[PDB]
């Protein structure tokens, strides 16, 4: 017995009796908002694909009272990563779902439980695999609780050991070592491979409480038989079954799909169906077309939120109406969603639109039919757009309405001879009639041929621009002239006209031999600006011909200058004599970065530490609301007025070419070093390269650099004394700091401190005064990474005579 | 020899010269990017106020190089709350200001000094305040330093005790306990009250380091004498040096003033200088007057920020030029900034301002003089405002143009009357010429006098309006009419017209019977929307008389709906029997909140607990990217199907009805209690009451309560034994786990744990077979929340027959 596709109990707490007969639950499982007022018991459930979720269920103790036979979670779909949740549950006591085995997919969230015990008692790491992503605060505080198991087994949680169970009187079932990742039985007898949970026999497809990839005919195989198709994640249907399912209820609702031997509801991204509404999917390519099906006949796209459900398609089934008052950037969104519109089955209106200049977001739209039109015939309608400067009928475009007319009104500054061209690639002249266009009240204000603005002279500073064009007289005597410059930050060429660009006005200059110019103030360093001047040409004599003055989209860079340092420089040592270094490129490169100089000097080793003696001290020492981003803003400031210019310890000097990581060569083993970092450009050679961010770094030790390199010689001497005498290292990791004597009669009890004066005077230790018989020693340096080893023993003798 | 007013020494190593006879630095002082390559040392520094920076010095391996005798840093003006900024201080070894007394303001800022040591050996909570906002990280590690004071003092850093010093040869100088907040001399004798940091002798104004207050003529006065005012933060001048001093060059830079006693800058907020720049300020009325200067005599107004420097000026010496082609809400942004404005000293022209639909941003400009007049004797130049619509000239303003003519041309959307009346106020009428203000260009597209639409009906829900005004014959019968209705939220009354305002287009119906309406979608509920329709009047016969319709601004709020659950219930208990309880108002009351109920049920004392034989436990109990917000977002939406309808433990039920905060009172001292806490609302009572945010509290224990209640009996029973008897306490907290009796013959040795169920059944303890002498015993109960007073001895005897 399957239920589902969902089952979601709510209010009534009689509700609950729909899981009477349910074995499996296809789908999530939702009981919320239960006031419990005889008991309720589903043994016959086991399987819950999806998630399941508990909320607000008052007078439930535990979980146990309603799916004690509970197995597998599935979580083929979870409750945002939850396979889980159980929120604000009142009066409950436990999770009482001892026969819980398996949760295949997504994380458990336990929250406001405030009687909510035996949490700890749950070992979740073997019934769940993303046990790092779980989610239990706000239950009832383990100090609080009192858990206490019947009286079973127990394993490891984190470092600590402590028995299992699932509430007072069952335990948490486990399976025994040698079935692996298998299941058991409660008999512990493994159960078949591809089982899962528990079994009704040992070692049987039909004797399985759940399968654990798929299942069919009560069968749990690992693939769908070839004439099934994996439906769910769990179970495999026929082709029959599938051709009556129905998604849920839409404008283009329809039957699921076929494909890749699972059977889903729509084809997945980059398929569509093949044939008509047949059961396959079929590659398309590139794009994929999405035929968008709406039940009013005539979508009115009045705000941005109503061409958001025009998204992706590329035919319409009905009729647009733009409608567009307001809008900022609207004309690039709208290419977002309506840019791949291509056919429209109905009629096209433009009303209102004062928002439109153009209506080149409707890219890709090459074909308006006619199956539906205006009154009067009319499969093209635009009507009181009072910025409607072009249509989106550039030369290039392609465009063909089968049947209907054009009408054109109140929209004057869309130039009348824009919607002769139209007709022409529309196939529609002579169509319409007299009226449709005309020129009053159309085109009134219409500036349709322009004259040619030629810029004169460009000057370009780090942050300054100055650019003058050259006079212009107005068409007409009697107009009085004033320009506009338009220019706005352009990364690159490809920029649309007039939108975030910058405008300054600038009149004509009284002496007419100084052309007119125009100072820019404060620009980045290195950066492409997009500059064009406009004419303001204020006609007193108006129309006859309304002619302006527009100049071609000239793209200026400003000069470069001193780089910023380098960002968040990090070094470490992978090993001896070697230094890796990685940075972040600058905040302001103001150029082309070409190529890093690093420079590394070696330090010294730390003043007096050679003075002490550490054979008294305790401790030797080792070695291995927020406006702070202005605050070190002023510090990046001062780094300008002191640049780089390229070329006790010496500072050696490398470049590298590319990449922001290096590795330095040939160091002293655990040695200090200053690493200094700039940045340089292209221009840096003139300009001089930035400054310096640096970071100290040590290398790594000398492995067995700080050890004895010989033997141990001994000598007696007056008194019952004996002098040891061994080789100083070499080359130690920092420095030797002191040396440990450990020596003894039959135990090497008796330790000596050698510190580092001492050896210096003697080169050598004295034991004084020992108890005759005979000894053993052994020597130890220790130097600033560390101690060496011990030395082999050293065997010496103290006569009683 | 005071040095200032800010010493920036950078770059030079040389340009340190500067501090050879500074005693005191008034101000800052700036030692950057110091490269050093014989020393320098200032020992006459000893104050300086403000703060003091150091960065990127190097050579430099102590501060006492420079500054051995600094004393005070007065902080005075901080470094953004520093007043010692020591930052990549390379080769620097330890702060070497040994002769640092007192910080009086700001924190210190000690980062990114790899080898400074000496940080952890000074107590800076004697020399500063303000130690928990100091920032020092990234210096030299603790681990790998050696801090070794020579061989001092110590005192207690947190709760350790360790030596103070600020160099290896210097050590931290401290004063004696008898002087208190006092200074000390270097041979320990208190420094007369008002000095600071050392003395040159003990007890005399004369001889002090630093004074701690004010400083003149060698005096360490509290306040400055009657003759005399403060000046910066430490000493006192006269009046003929203030006269003297110039603050820094701006366009409307002066003097210095005398204000308080004290010679500062400007005159501060709330006072405006006394005559003519003389050195007093008298306290203004309400607004302060700030008369604008400026070196440009024509501001140009083409941007956001070219209006930002007018912000709060009250008479503009000078002339304005608007001209703002691009700008959203910068109608009433430049309300801001030039909404004080009141007196032009020029003429004002509005070019190319075609984003000013009025000039009302211009509020209180009532003067217009004429000092500088464009060419042709004009004081108002207007020209090229395509939306120009009205002016600022509401009835209600004032005006006037002392001289000058006012010029009007190709203004659109300006209604020719309008300017009529302009010159009304102003007061120039027929002293303009015929061509200054013409018909034509101006006021072409304007529509001056307009229609009343009159709205008919209105229906509302709880997110849906529907609303429908009269139907409109247009004034010519050859008009196509349109309407479009402009909605917006507005929470109170006072809108301006069209703007974050929603617009729809609905047509005239074609049915001349039924009136045009429209239906608003989803709207939130409780909440006023301002609703006005226009009409769209698209005339066939141009202009004769351009006639639109407009509604008055109708405000409709929706209905009321079911509340949301309170925010964030917190409860504590101060006392026994009482529980406070605090919340948030819910997230969407939709509607007056009026009052909320709040409901307290008594919780049962944990199940089991009285089971357990708690002498045997070793613990007893006691008791006292970022999705997630969608998430819970899921389980407010689950709370609108269930509501609350208001009128084994019982629920009591009380209504608090303004505050979010109550005390519940009569409560069982240490009992969990169920909070219960709904939101209502004025409409709740045929609504219903919203769902509950619900939390758990214990209250406090009862004290004394839970101990034994009378004296302790004993009987002698057969072998060695002695049964102790004792009353039960009646009221415990929670409730009497286990008892305890620990008795002896000498000292109370042997303990007895008696458990709760074993005291059920004999109403005491049996000391079984004890040794034969005299004995003592205490007993002692334990309940949940803790254990009781252990009772009187009680004694009996064994005896050995
Ligand atoms: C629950 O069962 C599932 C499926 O039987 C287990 O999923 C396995 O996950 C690992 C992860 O690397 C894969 O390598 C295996 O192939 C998966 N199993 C199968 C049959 O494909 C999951 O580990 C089980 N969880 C627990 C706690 O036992
Ligand atoms: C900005 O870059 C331009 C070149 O793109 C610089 O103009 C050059 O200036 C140098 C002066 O050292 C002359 O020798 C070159 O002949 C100039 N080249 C051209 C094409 O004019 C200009 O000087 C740079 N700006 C600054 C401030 O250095
Ligand atoms: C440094 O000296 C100043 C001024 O002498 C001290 O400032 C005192 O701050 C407390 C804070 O409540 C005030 O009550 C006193 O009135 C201030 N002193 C005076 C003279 O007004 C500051 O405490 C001193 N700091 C140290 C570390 O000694
Ligand atoms: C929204 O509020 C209005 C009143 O402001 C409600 O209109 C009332 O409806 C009740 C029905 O129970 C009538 O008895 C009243 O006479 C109505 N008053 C008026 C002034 O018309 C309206 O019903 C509310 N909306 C909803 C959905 O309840
Ligand atoms: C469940 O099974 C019973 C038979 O035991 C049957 O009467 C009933 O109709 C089935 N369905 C439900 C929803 O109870
Ligand atoms: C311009 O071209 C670049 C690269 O081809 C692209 O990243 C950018 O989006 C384009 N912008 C426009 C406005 O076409
Ligand atoms: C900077 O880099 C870009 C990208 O490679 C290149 O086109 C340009 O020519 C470079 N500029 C110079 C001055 O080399
Ligand atoms: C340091 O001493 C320990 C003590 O036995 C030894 O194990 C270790 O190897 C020594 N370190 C080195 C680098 O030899
Ligand atoms: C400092 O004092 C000396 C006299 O010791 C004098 O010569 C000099 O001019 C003074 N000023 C400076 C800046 O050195
Ligand atoms: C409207 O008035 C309220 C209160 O008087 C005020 O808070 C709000 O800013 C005003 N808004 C406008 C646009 O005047
Ligand atoms: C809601 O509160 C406001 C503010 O006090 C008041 O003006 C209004 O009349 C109240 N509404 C009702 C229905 O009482
Ligand atoms: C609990 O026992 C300690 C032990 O002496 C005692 O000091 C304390 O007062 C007892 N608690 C109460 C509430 O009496």
């Amino acid at each position: 017995e399957i239920c589902g596709p969902g089952i979601d109990i709510r209010n009534d707490y009689q509700q609950l009796k729909r899981l009477e007969n349910c074995t499996v639950i296809e789908g999530y499982l939702h009981i919320l908002l239960i006031s419990k007022a005889r008991s309720y018991r589903f043994p016959k459930l086991t399987v819950i694909t999806e998630y399941l979720l508990l909320f607000r269920v008052a007078g439930l103790e535990s979980l146990g009272d309603l799916f004690p036979n509970l197995t597998v979670i599935r979580g083929w779909k979870l409750f945002y990563n939850y396979a889980l949740v159980i929120f604000e549950m009142t009066n409950l006591k436990d999770i009482g779902l001892y026969n819980l085995r398996n949760i295949t997919r997504g994380a458990i969230r336990i929250e406001k439980n405030a009687d909510l015990c035996y949490l700890s008692t749950v070992d979740w790491s073997l019934i769940l695999d993303a046990v790092s992503n779980n989610y239990i605060v706000g239950n009832k505080p383990p100090k609080e609780c009192g858990d206490l198991c019947p009286g079973c087994e127990k394993t490891t949680i984190n470092n600590e050991y402590n028995y299992r169970c699932w509430t007072t009187n069952r335990c948490q079932k486990m399976c025994p070592s040698t079935c692996g990742k298998r299941a058991c039985t409660e008999n512990n007898e493994c159960c078949h491979p591809e089982c899962l949970g528990s079994c009704s026999a040992p070692d049987n497809d039909t004797a399985c409480v759940a399968c654990r990839h798929y299942y069919y005919a009560g069968v749990c195989v690992p693939a769908c038989p070839p004439n099934t198709y994996r439906f769910e994640g769990w179970r495999c249907v026929d082709r029959d079954f599938c051709a009556n399912i129905l998604s849920a209820e839409s404008s283009d609702s329809e039957g699921f799909v076929i494909h890749d031997g699972e059977c889903m509801q729509e084809c997945p991204s980059g398929f569509i169906r093949n044939g008509s509404q047949s059961m396959y999917c079929i590659p398309c390519e590139g794009p994929c077309p999405k035929v968008c099906e709406e039940e009013k006949k005539t979508k009115t796209i009045d705000s941005v939120t109503s061409a958001q459900m025009l998204q992706g398609c590329t035919i319409f089934k009905g009729n647009l109406l733009i409608n567009i008052r307001r809008g900022n950037n609207i004309a690039s969104e709208l290419e977002n969603f309506m840019g791949l519109i291509e056919v429209v089955t109905g009629y096209v209106k433009i009303r209102h639109s004062h928002a439109l200049v153009s209506l080149s977001f409707l890219k890709n739209l090459r074909l308006i039919l006619g199956e539906e039109q205006l009154e009067g015939n009319y499969s093209f309608y635009v009507l009181d757009n009072q910025n409607l400067q072009q249509l989106w009928d550039w030369d290039h475009r392609n465009l063909t309405i089968k049947a209907g007319k054009m009408y054109f009104a109140f929209n004057p500054k869309l130039c009348v001879s824009e919607i002769y061209r139209m007709e022409e690639v529309t196939g529609t002249k002579g169509r319409q009639s007299k009226g449709d266009i005309n020129t009053r009240n159309n085109g009134e204000r219409a500036s349709c041929e322009s004259d040619v603005l030629h810029f004169t002279s460009t000057t370009t500073s780090k942050n300054r621009i100055i650019i003058t064009w050259h006079r212009y007289r107005p068409p007409d005597y009697r107009d009085l002239i004033s320009f506009t410059v338009y220019y706005k930050e352009a990364p690159f060429k490809n920029v649309t006209e007039y939108n975030s660009w910058n405008m300054v006005d600038v009149d004509l200059p009284p002496n007419k031999d100084v052309e007119p110019g125009i100072l820019l103030h404060g620009l980045k360093p290195w950066t492409q600006y997009a500059v064009y001047v406009k004419a303001v040409t204020l006609t007193m004599v108006e129309n006859d011909h309304i002619r302006g003055a527009k100049s071609e989209i000239l793209y200026i860079r400003t000069n470069a200058s001193v780089p910023s340092i380098p960002l968040d420089v990090l070094s470490a040592s992978n090993s001896s004599s070697q230094l890796i270094v990685k940075w972040n490129p600058p905040s302001l490169p103001n150029g082309n970065l070409s190529y890093y100089i690093v420079r590394w000097q070696r330090q010294p080793q730390d003043g007096y530490l050679y003075r002490h003696n550490y054979c008294s001290k305790d401790k030797i020492p080792i070695r291995k609301e927020k406006e702070e981003a202005e605050y070190r803003k002023v510090f990046e400031n001062f780094l300008h007025n002191s640049i780089f210019v390229p070329r006790e310890y010496p500072f050696f000097e490398s470049r590298v070419d590319n990449k922001e990581r290096t590795v330095i060569s040939n160091l002293r083993p655990f040695t200090l070093y200053r690493i200094d970092i700039h940045s340089c450009n292209h221009e840096a050679e003139k300009l001089g390269c930035s400054a310096s961010n640096f970071v100290f770094a040590r290398t790594m030790p000398a492995e067995g650099a700080d050890d004895i390199p010989g033997p141990v010689t001994w000598e007696p001497r007056p008194e019952n004394s004996i002098f040891l005498k061994w080789p100083e290292p070499e080359n130690p990791n920092g420095l030797i700091l002191m040396y440990e004597i450990k020596y003894g009669s039959q135990v090497e009890d008796q330790r000596e401190c050698v510190s580092r004066q001492e050896y210096r005077k003697y080169g050598g230790a004295k034991l004084n005064r020992l108890n005759p018989g005979n000894y053993t020693a052994r020597i130890q340096a220790t130097s600033l990474s560390g101690n060496g080893s011990w030395t082999d023993p050293v065997f010496f003798y103290v006569q009683a005579k």
